């Protein structure tokens, strides 16, 4: 429930705790996929799945075999593992300083 | 009091009303500029100003002549009028389509 203009406390650019204001917010949904190489990715944007229109239908079955477009520009096969949505925020200290801070790093009243 | 993930209603580009999800939010600085033909704009972002790096030094002096980049991609002279902060939100319909919306255009539950 963190909102625009809300005053929170988070770590500085110096690594110290100060009150700052929330001036931005974003929701990012990322997929975890397992390649055959034994490798994986966890910052796969949903639109990159080409064997299923996840933007509309939502994420595949856990363990589902999928095809995706990779940072390659090319298409590969993989196993969909998990889906995770994260909240990220932009804060502004009394500094004038700004930083991009993860929801988990923010203390609120 | 609008939050990431919250389901709201707004007009899509069809001009009709649909449920959408808030996936973004920003506290956005908007410049008002006055064109020579007598027209205005009030949703001009600070980076659009070409005759000064407003992202760092802040807004130009009031009434100041500025060169800006417009929605057609070309550069024009304009008269900086005032500066304003507005809450804007990024929403996503079940389409998968998205829209950038002012807080005032949003109906909430």
């Amino acid at each position: 429930a963190v909102s625009l203009g809300q005053v929170v406390i988070t770590k500085n650019r110096n690594g110290l705790y100060y009150r700052c204001r929330v001036i931005g917010a974003a929701s990012q949904t990322c997929y975890e996929v397992n390649f055959d190489d034994g490798s994986y990715s966890d910052n796969l944007y949903p639109e990159s799945i080409t064997s299923r229109d996840c933007v509309q239908l939502g994420p595949p079955s856990e363990g589902e075999l999928v095809e995706l477009r990779w940072t390659d520009g090319n298409l590969y096969k993989a196993k969909f593992i998990s889906s995770v949505t994260s909240h990220i925020y932009q804060v502004e200290f009394e500094d004038g300083s700004q930083l991009t801070v993860k929801r988990g790093d923010i203390f609120t009243l």
